[PDB]
């Protein structure tokens, strides 16, 4: 579980979303697996306007934040699930590291700010969904 905070926006995997999200809904795309909803208070974080391929994810299956080297955003495939049929998953960035059910939406930050949130996992992999070319979440 986890969420991205930022200005009255809400950004969550959209596999996770609540009743409350949809309630409040700003933008979704399946094949991104990202939903955004709108809120009351002002959030507590800032997102990253770079090309950063390394950074540091939350991998709440740990309790422990891990450093990675990730893939540009792009279209990967992804097996079925409860959540989606077999597609192809796009603006999503591939590392090496663990990452299980539970995982999901957990941030990955560089430097300059959030770069996305977990959504795939597996084999010792962890994939996230990118966030930083949704420039209108600035606004
Ligand atoms: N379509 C999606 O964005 C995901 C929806 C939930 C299921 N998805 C996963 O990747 C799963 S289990 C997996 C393990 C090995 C090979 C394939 C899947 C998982 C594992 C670790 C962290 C987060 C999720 C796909
Ligand atoms: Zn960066």
């Amino acid at each position: 579980s986890g969420a991205i905070y930022v200005g009255n926006y809400r950004v969550v995997n959209r596999h996770l979303a609540t009743h409350n999200d949809w309630a409040n809904l700003v933008w979704e795309d399946s094949s991104r697996d990202l939903l955004v909803s709108s809120t009351t208070a002002q959030g507590c974080d800032t997102i990253a306007r770079c090309d950063c391929q390394t950074g540091v994810y939350y991998c709440s299956s740990r309790r422990k934040h891990y450093p990675v080297s990730f893939s540009k955003p792009s279209l990967i495939f992804v097996e079925a699930s409860e959540y989606y049929p077999a597609r192809y998953q796009s603006h999503l960035m591939l590392a090496v590291g663990h990452s299980e059910p539970g995982d999901c939406g957990g941030i990955l930050r560089c430097q300059h700010g959030v770069v996305g949130i977990v959504s795939t996992g597996g084999n010792g992999l962890v994939g996230f969904a990118d966030v930083r070319d949704l420039l209108w979440l600035d606004e």
